[PDB]
């Protein structure tokens, strides 16, 4: 066929009941993740081609970057709770990988402040129980698929994208194959 199990995607031997429809995992420490988001714009090109009524979820992971890596998962929880993902994703990626100006939780906080989130609002959210459960959700979702690497994308907790089986010669063409594949998997 044109989309074969084991080729453009793999099937989880152990399906995840109640999983989000489209779920992407990343780390701000993850070099390929920087590409996916900053150069390829994967998240966005996938959204543009998803059928109506399919929502997209993106979670940060703990297994890269040690203590700072966990801080970033909690910061991403804050980002989701305040709905400012589109204002902090670029400066967190660049602060971590480009300028290497993010070295502590306070440096992470500076990025939100610069992005226009007030200190009091960031600190309150940071320390909130809503954020603690949002951190919990991120960890559970990764646990449910026994996640050991990023970037990764899962569709309906049953299918996992396999971009290794795709021509990266043309960036544009790669992104659209990726997006079209998610669309195919979504309609399965």
């Amino acid at each position: 066929a044109q989309y074969e199990d084991g080729k453009q995607y793999t099937t989880l031997e152990k399906p995840v009941a109640g999983a989000p429809q489209v779920l992407e995992f990343f780390s701000f420490f993850c070099p390929h993740c920087y590409q996916f988001e900053e150069v390829l714009h994967i998240s966005d090109n996938v959204k543009k081609k998803l059928p109506e009524g399919v929502k997209m979820t993106k979670y940060h992971v703990n297994f890269m970057g040690g203590d700072l890596g966990k801080d970033l998962t909690q910061a991403w929880a804050v980002a989701m709770a305040l709905g400012v993902e589109d204002k902090v994703t670029v400066p967190l990626f660049e602060g971590v990988q480009k300028t290497q100006t993010i070295r502590s939780a306070s440096d992470i906080r500076d990025v939100f402040i610069n992005a226009g989130i007030k200190g009091e609002e960031y600190d309150a959210a940071w320390n909130s129980f809503v954020v603690k459960s949002l951190v919990a959700q991120q960890e559970k979702a990764a646990a449910d698929v026994q996640l050991r690497g990023v970037p990764a994308m899962f569709v309906n907790g049953k299918y996992q994208l396999n971009p290794q089986g795709m021509d990266t010669s043309n960036m544009d063409v790669f992104v659209q194959q990726y997006a079209d594949t998610v669309k195919y998997l979504s309609e399965k």
